[PDB]
């Protein structure tokens, strides 16, 4: 019934004009986890809107507005991996979209399934990396471990499951073609947010950068949805410090809850999940330096103008090992008590 009434004034009242939301909405330095959460669905569609998308490709607004309210009851609310990551992710694409250009890069289609893959990349996440559902012998391991990248193979599943949820289907009306291209864009879109994706294609998006990009060779057009894409999944640690910083905190909750199951399951959790071991300013320095800095820093490469964002990544790092003294106990604690040694 709140969902109904919600969807009544989604539906009924108008999309709201993008530069309503806030004037430095559509700039790299906006920070989309200040938008209030009730007004994040709006803040969808208005952006779908400004980009065309409902026009271009004749989108139902009843549709619409049904997808998106289920995309976004569609996640759970550990600390990291709710719906206001997948909000926040899917802002940077539409940042990307307004300041470099991907037009002259991408097809329309194409970008279109990055955005909504961006909405539905971490459907139904649990808390929980792709090595606990084995180890825990979850049910997305049964179905999904013999092909690697379970979660978002099951994140995948659970946008198709939207899709052919009656009244939710936004392509429904699309040529058979058109349709069976979209899904595919959204599979393999979704499945380069496995990390270990990422690493694997590593080398193959530095020779493309390398080369020049070829926007008449399909595997480079694949290339660079899959690193937009990760720089999406990325883009909170593009943002000043004081974002990077809650951000980490919402990681390592939801990493050191994992530990902890682990731990009561009889396992060694991986010192990046385990609260007794994990050191957060070596492991943040570690993350920006190994992962973060080389994927704006091909980002860079592809699109000069993204040059801020490599050297916003490399400045929080900076930050890191600022900051890192204070993790050292200096004097007393607070309450002038060693009874922690204890
Ligand atoms: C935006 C953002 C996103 C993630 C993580 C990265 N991920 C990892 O596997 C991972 C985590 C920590 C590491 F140190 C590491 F080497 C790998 C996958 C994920 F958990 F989904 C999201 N982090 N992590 C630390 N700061 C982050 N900032
Ligand atoms: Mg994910
Ligand atoms: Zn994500």
């Amino acid at each position: 019934s709140a969902m109904d009434d919600e969807y009544t004034k989604l539906l009924h009242d108008g999309i709201q004009p993008v530069a309503a939301i806030d004037s430095n909405f559509a700039s790299f330095t906006y920070t989309p986890r200040s938008l209030p959460e009730d007004d994040t669905s709006m803040a969808i569609l208005s952006m779908l809107q400004d980009m065309n998308f409902i026009n271009n490709y004749k989108i139902d607004c009843p549709t619409l507005a049904r997808f998106c309210l289920m995309v976004k009851k569609g996640y759970r609310d550990p600390p990291y991996h709710n719906w206001m990551h997948a909000f926040s992710v899917s802002h940077f694409c539409y940042l990307l979209y307004k300041n470099l250009e991907l037009t002259n890069y991408l097809e329309d289609i194409e970008i279109f399934a990055l955005f909504i893959s961006c909405m539905c990349h971490d459907l139904d996440h649990r808390g929980t990396n792709n090595s606990f559902q084995v180890a825990s012998k979850s049910v997305l391991a049964a179905l999904y471990s013999s092909e690697g990248s379970v979660m978002e193979r099951h994140h995948f599943a659970q946008a198709i499951a939207i899709l052919n949820t009656h009244g939710c289907n936004i392509f429904d009306h699309f040529s058979r073609k058109d349709y069976q291209r979209m899904l595919d864009l959204m599979r393999d879109i979704i499945l380069a947010t496995d990390l270990a994706h990422h690493l694997r294609i590593f080398k193959d998006l530095q020779k493309m950068a390398e080369v020049g990009y070829d926007r008449n060779n399909k595997q480079h057009h694949r290339l660079l949805l899959c690193l937009l894409m990760t720089s999406c999944d990325l883009s909170d640690q593009t943002k000043g410090w004081k974002t990077t910083r809650k951000i980490a905190e919402l990681i390592y909750k939801e990493f050191f809850s994992q530990g902890d199951l682990e731990k009561a399951m009889g396992n060694r959790p991986m010192e990046m999940m385990d609260r007794e071991k994990a050191y957060i300013p070596e492991l943040q320095i570690s993350f920006m330096e190994h992962i973060a800095m080389p994927i704006y820093k091909l980002l860079q490469d592809l699109f000069p103008k993204a040059a801020e964002l490599y050297e916003r990544v490399a400045s929080n790092r900076e930050h890191w090992t600022k900051v890192s003294h204070k993790f050292t106990i200096r004097g007393l604690p607070s309450n002038n008590s060693l009874d922690f040694l204890d």
